């Protein structure tokens, strides 16, 4: 993959994309991380003396919604790196391309939302053309946006030399250690509602691992096709036998599977509502499982002792409803307190849970808060990594 100093800076306009989907209210950035992590790339550059273009994603809107617009950001980076400037101008317009290039060595342009533009998800090749005329060399740096061929990732690439940036090359080197010759034993532990969203990244990593800790309503899928009664706790129905399956490839494999022992149980999913614990495979009807319970944490802990290598992605309970996010807590500060061992976290409600440990620099790597890094996992590849090979 080639990577940020391979470009050769020197007296250019580079168009760079980067992530500053970050959170916005009242007009102010919440949390401007994002912002903060994409400042080694840009310092670079503008020290080999170019000027620079940047793009970003907000949110997921369809077009120019004004709720997302990328005003904010740029107040949030300017007061970073005072030579910045935003202008409201979707990338593919020809303000845009005016303001571009008019830019001055060591000036640098955060242009409006690329989702304002009707081809950006369809990565339309004209209006990639139209993102070639912002800059000379093309940097990647938003690993979290790499998993989909849009213009700002993938289609601009392919018409100017395509570079991965410091951040983009950091995340997919963290993600890497996952798949090639990683440190055993190594541990994997997943959650998540369905066993249908992990089909992908277990049949990935069974491969590769040595234990395999499975939590979250999914595990209810997995314990019915084993014979065990869950109640009303929710199953994929149609996915019973591909469970069994997928538990015979561990086994097969050599990966030691564990699946909860005991369950919170409730009648309904109500924050505070009160709770019985029962077996997993013993779930009497009206209840359902809603978490895993504190045996299941406690062999869950024990069976990471002496992992040199912990991957999580994914809620061990209904993360969003207190109680039910105890396990998922639990869990997070288990792998927290190993010694010894690269850990990784992926998943919108397992990093939600990391940020407010309180423990969150324990970690080895939290991963980019989307789904570009399961993707890489179960494909071991993404479409804006390939445009940077080659
Ligand atoms: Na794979």
């Amino acid at each position: 993959m080639r990577t940020l100093l391979d470009l050769d800076p020197k007296g250019k306009r580079v168009l760079v994309r980067v992530d500053y989907n970050v959170p916005v209210q009242d007009g102010k950035v919440q949390d401007e991380t994002r912002i903060l992590e994409s400042l080694p790339t840009l310092r670079h550059l503008l020290a080999g003396g170019a000027s620079l273009v940047l793009l970003s994603h907000l949110g997921r809107p369809k077009g120019p919604d004004p709720k997302y617009s990328l005003a904010p950001v740029g107040e949030a980076l300017r007061a970073h790196l005072p030579e910045a400037r935003f202008a409201p101008f979707p990338p593919g317009s020809e303000e845009a391309r005016r303001e571009a290039e008019a830019l001055r060595p060591g000036e640098v342009l955060l242009l409006e939302n690329v989702r304002f533009e009707p081809g950006e998800e369809k990565n339309d090749p004209e209006l990639s053309a139209r993102y070639a005329r912002l800059g000379e060399a093309f940097v990647l740096d938003a690993f979290g946006s790499a998993h989909r061929a849009h213009a700002s990732v993938v289609g601009v690439a392919r018409l100017l030399p395509a570079y991965a940036g410091f951040l983009m090359e950091k995340e997919v080197r963290a993600l890497s250690r996952l798949l090639k010759d990683p440190e055993r034993p190594y541990a994997v532990v997943l959650g998540g509602a369905k066993v249908s969203d992990k089909i992908g990244v277990i049949e990935s990593l069974l491969p590769r691992i040595d234990r395999l800790l499975i939590g979250g309503a999914m595990a209810f899928t997995f314990l019915k096709a084993l014979g065990g009664e869950v109640g009303r706790s929710l199953v994929e129905e149609d996915r019973l036998d591909l469970a069994k399956d997928l538990l015979g490839r561990a086994e097969a494999l050599g990966v030691r599977v564990y699946l909860p022992e005991d369950v919170v149980a409730a009648e309904r999913i109500e924050a505070g509502v009160e709770t019985r614990v029962f077996p997993a495979r013993a779930i009497p009807v009206p209840y359902m499982g809603l978490d895993i319970g504190p045996k299941t944490r406690e062999a869950f802990a024990r069976a990471l002792e002496g992992a040199r290598t912990v991957f999580w992605n994914g809620p061990m309970g209904v993360f969003e409803v207190p109680p039910f996010d105890e396990g998922t807590l639990a869990v997070g500060q288990a792998i927290a307190a190993l010694e010894g061992a690269f850990t990784v976290v992926g998943g919108g409600d397992s990093v939600a849970a990391v940020n407010r440990l309180g423990l969150k620099e324990r970690f080895g790597h939290v991963s980019t808060g989307g789904g570009a890094s399961l993707e890489f996992l179960e494909k071991g590849t993404l479409p804006g990594l390939e445009v940077l090979e080659g």
